[PDB]
């Protein structure tokens, strides 16, 4: 598993990462700099996610979509061989 961070620059109070990597649970995100972030070891490979911010499920419109099984939309992201990749 490597390091791997997540950052979420689109604002508000109070931010969640939920994810496949997690079960779709919500880890809390530290705020910095105008940035939620958070660092997790990660296995390589694909790894879906979203964000809860402020109350509100969101994702980032920067980095790549799929439709998950739900029909519901989800970043995704490939977790390669570079450890603090940002996301
Ligand atoms: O909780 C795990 C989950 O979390 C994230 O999902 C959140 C999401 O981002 C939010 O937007 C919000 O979702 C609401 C949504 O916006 C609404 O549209 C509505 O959802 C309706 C759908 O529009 C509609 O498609 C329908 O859904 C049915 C499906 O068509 C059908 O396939 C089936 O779904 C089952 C799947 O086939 C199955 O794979 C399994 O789902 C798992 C996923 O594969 C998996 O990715 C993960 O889901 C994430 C998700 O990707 C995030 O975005 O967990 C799942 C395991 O539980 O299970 C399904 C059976 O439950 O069934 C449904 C109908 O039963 O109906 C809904 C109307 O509810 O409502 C949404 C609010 O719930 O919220 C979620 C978090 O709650």
């Amino acid at each position: 598993a490597r390091p791997t961070v997540f950052r979420w620059t689109g604002g508000g109070k109070e931010v969640y990462l939920s994810g496949s990597f997690n079960n779709w649970s919500k880890l809390p995100l530290t705020r910095s700099q105008n940035n939620f972030v958070a660092i997790l070891d990660l296995p390589e490979g694909e790894h879906q996610y979203k964000f809860f911010v402020d109350g509100q499920w969101t994702h980032d419109p920067s980095e790549p979509i799929v439709t998950s099984q739900l029909g519901t939309v989800n970043n995704i992201i490939q977790v390669k061989k570079t450890d603090f990749e940002v996301f």
